[PDB]
């Protein structure tokens, strides 16, 4: 049932200046051990996709840089198993 790994818990944003925020989460549950986080992110209204990978379960937190000011963006962070990767908890947020 949790063999891949569960949703992390809600995001937390901190802001780090103008262009910049922490992303923190909790680590989900899962049947197998956890191998990581990927922490994707995109503009609302369209852009590039971005990826942080994360490859240290005790790691649930990360700062992302150059972002837009006065812009919205979609944060997803999802963990790994060795059976695959879990579904995603999304949180958004404008800079």
């Amino acid at each position: 049932s949790h063999m891949v790994p569960d949703t992390p818990t809600r995001l937390v944003f901190s802001a780090l200046g103008p262009t910049s925020l922490r992303v923190s989460w909790q680590e989900p549950r899962c049947e197998r051990p956890l191998q990581g986080y990927s922490v994707e992110y995109q503009l609302l209204n369209g852009g590039e996709l971005h990826r942080l990978n994360i490859p240290n379960p005790a790691q649930t937190s990360v700062v992302v840089e150059d972002l837009l000011p006065n812009h919205s963006y979609v944060f997803r962070v999802r963990a790994q198993s060795q059976e695959g990767w879990g579904r995603e908890r999304e949180g958004v947020i404008t800079i």
